[PDB]
Formats: C-alpha cells, sequence, structure tokens
C-alpha cells in the first residue's frame, strides 16, 4: 500500500520520464523521490528474475541498485492499474548538474575533473552490472551538495549491456553519436564515451558543443572558453568520429588530465560549501 508507507511532498519535476515528487518514508523519515510513470507511455518492458512484466527501467535499476554508489538507488516499486510508481533515494540538499551549470557557468577544471571522474565511476558501475544508461547528460546527474557526491539518475532510456549493435535509441539526440545520426547503429560503450565527451565539454565550456545533426557528424570541436590543452585533448578523443578511435574507460581515467582528482568531500569544501 503505497499511500500508507510514504508521505508525498512537492512535485520535483515532470517530463519524458514521468512525474517525480519529494516524499518521506513514514516508518523512519527517510528522504525519498517518488516517480510515477504511466503504463501506456512505457515502450521498453522486461522481466524480473521472478518473471513479472515490469518496465525495463525497474529491471535496470535493480541490477545497479545493489550496494553503494554514484547511482540512484531504487528502494521499492509498486504497480497501479495505469502506472508504475518507483521509490528512490533522495539526497538532501541536492541540485542537478544542469541547474548547477546554469547558475555557475563553465566549471573550473579542478571541479570538472572531480565531477567527471565520479560520473566515470558511476558509468563503470552500471556497465559492470550489465546496464547501459544511454542518456548520460547534466540533467541526469544529481549533486549531493554537502558530500560533494554525484549520482546518475534516469534509467528510462537504458538497456541491458550487450556486445552486438544497437539499432534503437530514445535518449537525448544532441548527446547521441555520429554513427547513430548517420546509420541508426551504435555499440554501447563507444556511444557512452561520446556522450561523456559531450558532458565534459558541457562542464568546462558551460554549454554543449553541438546543436544540429550536421555539427554532430562533422565532429569539429570549437572551444568557446579557455580550456587547458590536456582537457581539450581528452574531449576531442572522446568525440572521435570513428567509434574505435574513442578511448576506453580505462584510457579516460589514465589520461593525464584525470590525475590527482579531489575526493568528494574536499570537492564540496572547496567548491560547494
Ligand atoms: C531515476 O529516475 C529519476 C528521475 O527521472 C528524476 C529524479 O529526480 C530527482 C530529483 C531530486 C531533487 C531535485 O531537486 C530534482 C530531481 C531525484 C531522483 O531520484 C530522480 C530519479 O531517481
Amino acid at each position: 500500500p503505497l499511500e500508507s508507507q510514504y508521505q508525498v511532498g512537492p512535485l520535483l519535476g515532470s517530463g519524458g520520464f514521468g512525474s517525480v515528487y519529494s516524499g518521506i518514508r513514514v516508518s523512519d523519515n527517510l528522504p525519498v523521490a517518488i516517480k510515477h510513470v504511466e503504463k501506456d507511455r512505457i515502450s521498453d518492458w522486461g522481466e524480473l528474475p521472478n518473471g513479472t512484466r515490469v518496465p525495463m527501467e525497474v529491471v535496470l535499476l535493480k541490477k545497479v541498485s545493489s550496494g553503494f554508489s554514484g547511482v540512484i538507488r531504487l528502494l521499492d516499486w509498486f504497480e497501479r492499474p495505469d502506472s508504475f510508481v518507483l521509490i528512490l533515494e533522495r539526497p538532501e540538499p541536492v541540485q542537478d548538474l544542469f541547474d548547477f551549470i546554469t547558475e555557475r557557468g563553465a566549471l573550473q577544471e579542478e571541479l570538472a575533473r572531480s565531477f567527471f571522474w565520479q560520473v566515470l565511476e558511476a558509468v563503470r558501475h552500471c556497465h559492470n552490472c550489465g546496464v547501459l544508461h544511454r542518456d548520460i547528460k547534466d540533467e541526469n546527474i544529481l549533486i549531493d551538495l554537502n558530500r560533494g557526491e554525484l549520482k546518475l539518475i534516469d534509467f528510462g532510456s537504458g538497456a541491458l549491456l550487450k556486445d552486438t549493435v544497437y539499432t534503437d535509441f530514445d535518449g537525448t539526440r544532441v548527446y547521441s553519436p555520429p554513427e547513430w545520426i548517420r546509420y541508426h547503429r551504435y555499440h554501447g560503450r563507444s556511444a557512452a564515451v561520446w556522450s561523456l565527451g559531450i558532458l565534459l565539454y558541457d562542464m568546462v565550456c558551460g554549454d554543449i558543443p553541438f546543436e544540429h545533426d550536421e555539427e554532430i557528424i562533422r565532429g569539429q570541436v570549437f572551444f568557446r572558453q579557455r580550456v587547458s590543452s590536456e582537457c581539450q585533448h581528452l574531449i576531442r578523443w572522446c568525440l572521435a568520429l570513428r567509434p574505435s578511435d574513442r578511448p576506453t574507460f580505462e584510457e579516460i581515467q589514465n589520461h593525464p588530465w584525470m590525475q590527482d582528482v579531489l575526493l568528494p568531500q574536499e570537492t564540496a569544501e572547496i567548491h560547494l560549501h
């Protein structure tokens, strides 16, 4: 009985993902986020080990929600006649990376390094768990402003990770790779790496590098803010036009720009408090 266990608060947001509310679990006052998704708007379905028809999003969240992480944790879910309701952990205080960048503009490289590193660790965790997010971008990253810890949120466009080609995509187009634009084909890891290149550029420049399809497939990167050569190099590497010319996660994290990352707590003390 959903209505009983949780006390619902203000609507946090709504859009392609559904409607998400602030809430608190009655039993122990735990902060929570309560996400409603209408059934008729769910295209991708899956099955629990148990073998129950649920949204893929729930399957993926269960796969990654084991242990601690830079990934939002699913605490519970409920089915209703016309919708599924998901109960997720809610950090407090929090701000999404899109709003944070709106407010503060292009981020100092030290801060972008710390943030980008944590995104990489979260994405690796998803991939280790057999999950491909497919919509990595600033709007899908929450900052725990007190702990300086980032977390990945909306798995609504995700899929099981596989080594064969994907021919479907319903993530964010301006973060989608040229091979998707030209051929409607991509492989998971290398498409993720492209979206990570877009994200890093977004962090250090305060906006995404490409708006239009033709810019995406041309793949020419213009830097509108002062950005160090090492950071430009990593970004251009992530945005290589040929999928196989993109770095692996290991190569990103071994990149010279990625060395000597701040810890999350230092990150909050220096840049968020
Ligand atoms: C996994 O799917 C989602 C999603 O699609 C949107 C979300 O939004 C929030 C949130 C919290 C505070 C804000 O100020 C704004 C958003 C928390 C979530 O946990 C959350 C979520 O798990």
